[PDB]
């Protein structure tokens, strides 16, 4: 089997991407944030505290004839950025772009934090990291990809995120027309439950490539590119007027200043992020100071190849016996 779904930016800044997902019988379609940095499929629901729902589409398990409650089961997640959610657990039929999994754990939110409430465009998350991170208790539940894997033509999914444009998540096949040149595959460590890999280095603009190992994760659920302070300082030093602002919580730059590209290494291959992918616009409405898309990982404790990086590439999440990651230019 295979599946193919369009993923769309939630706003003009590409802050996140949503993908339609069918849950239950008859189908209830919710727009979920596919997140390769976590492993829970959770949704706004009829059980969500009413004051914490503001415009989201909700899943109503009582109206699904295929929904089954896991009696006593709970889930609770705290994301790296402080946000959180928790609730109980059902199994139900879940389909993405034509690909169907029966018995998928659908985690119904009783509570969500303020950032989730304030974002009306995201109805939940669909985790695509390794299932060892899944928070369901007493029995850990598998991700949608893990459940579908055996049935897929090939045990893989791909992320093709657009810049200010729609893109595609494919399951079970590699669309050879979606990228240029070849796909370079690189080793993955699953020790932390992430699609964790080691980049071979970086360049800023037309500068010389610096060979250096950067361990980080391929994370579609994180907007920005978070790298070591030394690397980030080298990037913003090439931007006139750029400063790290303690009040804003990272690097900002004069909105009209030219942004150089940022190149990262995948083995001997190179992925080039165009300068404008790094522009996240005025820090507040009407300001001529703009937020930067490359930031230090020093406070986070882990380097993150988020949407800013991934959307410059066609990315293969290869779930073979020994998982690997593939990157191609496009
Ligand atoms: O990048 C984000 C959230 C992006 N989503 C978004 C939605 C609406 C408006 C704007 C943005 N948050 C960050 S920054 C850095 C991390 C992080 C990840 C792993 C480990 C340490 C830090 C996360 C994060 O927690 N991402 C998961 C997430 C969070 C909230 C919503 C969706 C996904």
């Amino acid at each position: 089997s295979t599946g193919s779904a369009t993923t769309t930016p939630i706003d003009s800044l590409d802050d996140a991407y949503i993908t339609p997902v069918q849950i239950g019988t008859p189908a209830q379609t919710l727009n979920l944030d596919f997140d390769t940095g976590s492993s829970d499929l959770w949704v706004f629901s009829s059980e969500t505290t009413a004051s914490e729902v503001d415009g989201q589409t909700i899943y109503t398990p009582s109206k699904s004839t295929t929904a089954k409650l896991l009696s006593g089961a709970t889930w609770s997640i705290s994301y790296g950025d402080g946000s959180s959610s928790s609730g109980d657990v059902y199994t139900d039929t879940v389909s993405v772009g034509g690909l169907t999994v029966t018995g998928q754990a659908v985690e119904s939110a009783k509570k969500v934090s303020s950032s989730f409430t304030e974002d009306s465009t995201i109805d939940g998350l669909l985790g695509l990291a390794f299932s060892t991170l899944n928070t369901v208790s007493p029995t850990q539940q598998k991700t949608f990809f893990d459940n579908a894997k055996a049935s897929l033509d090939s045990p893989v999914f791909t992320a093709d995120l657009g810049y200010h444009a729609p893109g595609t998540y494919n399951f079970g096949f590699i669309d050879t027309t979606a990228y240029t040149g070849s796909i370079t595959y690189t080793a993955v460590s699953t020790k932390q439950g992430f699609w964790e890999w080691t980049s071979t280095g970086y360049a800023v603009g037309s500068g010389t490539f610096k060979s250096t190992s950067i361990d980080g994760i391929a994370d579609t659920g994180t907007t920005l590119l978070y790298l070591p302070a030394t690397v980030v300082s080298a990037y913003w030093a090439q931007v006139s007027g750029a400063k790290s602002s303690s009040s804003v919580g990272g690097y900002v730059f004069p909105c009209s200043a030219t942004l150089p590209s940022f190149t990262f290494g995948v083995g001997s291959a190179r992925i080039v992020i165009p300068g404008d992918y790094i522009d996240f616009g005025p820090i507040s409405t009407g300001s001529s100071s703009c937020f930067g898309g490359i930031q230090s990982s020093a406070g986070i404790g882990i380097n993150i190849f988020g949407d800013v990086a991934l959307k410059a590439a066609f990315v293969v999440f290869n779930g073979a016996t020994t998982p690997t990651l593939g990157f191609a230019s496009k």
